């Protein structure tokens, strides 16, 4: 027909091993597409039996779960394709309490997705001053290659490379414990032939260094002739953890008329991406 297991892929962060807690949608998907004539069966056991579990189709194979954990500990997550387990399953993920306080908070195109044999970067930066111990981790296809700089400014920089698509799983960890919301999913490409996020200058008056003021339309225009077709992924937030809005105008012809407004005279930061990969100077601090 014929069924083959082997060509089925079982990624999410519902299947990470530690970092899911209590209250949280704990998602993943499935890739049966290829994987000839078969069956897929999902199952989901906790400490309390059988837990309830949410299917979506997807489409092209790709088959979307939810299982919400409510108790801490132990819950197994068995995939079968014609009986036979896919990938790594089944899969043991340990569920924890609810976070505590948060030191540190981060984002940043890295932990949502990137490209083959491109930079994968986000920013992690601190909550309040009360000061520890960061340490970062990234497991997936390929083991890739990581480079976090300390800048005292609290927000440090951190970078990730690997040449191999597949989705990969981010801990940023802070005194050894997953903060809220990490592991984070990134999901890596193949890159498109055409497309060369790099040579994608973002310049304008609202990318400065200096020159921006708070209630005025900052804007800046991304030029992006020479970089391929990409989805370009605008971003901004301010010195806490809350975004602004931003407005992206397609001119048609490759340049993109970028608009937000800032309500804060704090410093903003601006996250610009091209294809899922951070274009030059981004991230940009803009002092506002």
């Amino acid at each position: 027909s014929m069924c083959n297991p082997s060509a089925c892929r079982a990624v999410g962060r519902g299947l990470q091993p530690k970092g899911v807690r209590v209250k949280e949608t704990a998602d993943f998907k499935v890739y049966t597409k290829g994987a000839g004539s078969g069956e897929l069966k999902v199952t989901v056991k906790g400490p309390k039996g059988e837990e309830r579990v949410k299917q979506k189709d997807l489409g092209d194979g790709v088959y979307g779960f939810e299982y919400y954990p409510m108790v801490p500990g132990t819950y197994i997550v068995t995939i079968t394709w014609g009986g036979q387990n896919i990938g790594r399953s089944p899969f043991e993920v340990k569920v924890g309490t609810e976070c505590g306080n948060q030191k540190v908070r981060a984002w940043g195109p890295g932990l949502e997705g990137g490209v083959v044999g491109k930079s994968a970067d986000f920013v992690v930066e601190a909550i309040g001053d009360d000061v520890g111990t960061l340490g970062f981790s990234v497991e997936g296809p390929s083991q890739a290659k990581i480079e976090c700089d300390d800048k005292g400014d609290g927000s440090c920089d951190v970078r990730y490379w690997q040449q191999e698509a597949g989705e990969y799983a981010v801990h940023v960890l802070c005194n050894s414990e997953d903060i809220r919301l990490s592991p984070f999913m990134a999901d890596i490409r193949d890159a498109p032939q055409d497309f060369h996020p790099d040579r994608v200058k973002a310049r304008g008056p609202g990318l400065e260094k200096t020159g921006v003021a708070v209630n005025k339309p900052a804007e800046f225009t991304v030029d992006a002739k020479h970089g391929g077709k990409a989805p370009l992924r605008v971003q901004v937030q301010d010195n806490e953890g809350c975004p602004v809005e931003a407005l992206v105008k397609d001119n048609g012809n490759g340049t993109y008329s970028c608009s937000y407004v800032p309500r804060k005279p704090v410093k903003h930061t601006a996250m610009v991406s091209w294809g899922g990969v951070s274009i030059p100077n981004s991230p940009f601090r803009v002092n506002v």
